[PDB]
């Protein structure tokens, strides 16, 4: 009824929106994976009479209803799809996306270790992503490479006309006393690639995690807080 959904609030294979600025909402799925059930966030963001969708709802059936549930409360056609880095709550339902006409996208980073990994793989990569720091436009979004963190792929994703920053899995919920899964991370070097962020996007209002709650920039101070005292 109007608070961000919680992973309790969400059975596995139902999508929640929720819009957070104008023509920007955010998607909420939940999966089982090894055993535990995991909330996760995507982004949509309205693109003129289109959409462009931020992230898979972490698997196929997830992902068909991630388009059902756009397809009730926003009705405008999901046309291309950024993945941020190559774990399945970000690419799993790419094949579903693509079979319905979407355009998949990712780094030619992710797409290696995607494949790798035996994940579903975008269609098409995307150049000029490959030093941190760089930054490229897609769409009504800026897509940034802030350095290896959660994992050496993670790509962040600001709305300049919103102020969003979406920080993907490399930016953790306030609430998050732990650095998630850091199987595929970097410990070392995440601070300095949140401090890339917070560097890049002073001006950000919105903080969206790959996991959990939104929030502001404090979201990034938190998770170099929370990602140090792991690695200690
Ligand atoms: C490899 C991919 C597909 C994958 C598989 C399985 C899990 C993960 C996570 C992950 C794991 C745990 C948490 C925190 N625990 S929690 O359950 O969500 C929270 C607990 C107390 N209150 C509310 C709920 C978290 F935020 C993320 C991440 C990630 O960190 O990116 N990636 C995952
Ligand atoms: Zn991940
Ligand atoms: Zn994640």
């Amino acid at each position: 009824s109007g608070e961000y959904p919680t992973v309790n609030e969400i059975p596995v294979g139902e999508v929640r929106l929720y819009q957070i600025a104008d023509g920007v909402w955010s998607h909420i799925a939940t999966q089982s994976f090894d055993g535990a059930v995991y909330p996760s966030n995507g982004l949509i963001v309205r693109d003129g009479d289109e959409l462009l969708l931020i992230d898979t709802a972490w698997g196929a059936k997830n992902t068909a209803a991630l388009l059902a549930e756009i397809e009730k409360q926003i009705g405008l056609p999901v046309t291309r799809a950024v993945s941020t880095h190559f774990h399945d709550d970000r690419v799993g339902g790419v094949d579903v996306l693509r079979a319905a006409g979407v355009a998949t996208y990712a780094s030619p980073s992710t797409r290696r270790l995607a494949e790798a990994e035996g994940n579903e793989i975008p269609t098409h990569s995307l150049e000029g992503l490959s030093s941190s720091g760089d930054a490229v436009r897609f769409g009504p979004v800026e897509l940034f490479y802030p350095g290896a963190a959660h994992s050496t792929d993670n790509l962040v994703v600001y709305v300049p006309s919103a102020n969003v920053l979406y920080g993907g899995c490399a930016v953790h919920e306030l609430s998050s006393t732990s650095a998630g899964n850091v199987a595929d991370a970097d410990l070392a070097e995440w601070p300095t690639s949140v401090e890339r962020i917070q560097k890049h996007y002073p001006e950000a209002e919105v903080v969206i995690p790959g996991h959990g709650l939104p929030g502001g920039l404090d979201l990034l101070q938190h998770t170099a807080n929370v990602v140090k005292a792991h690695k200690n």
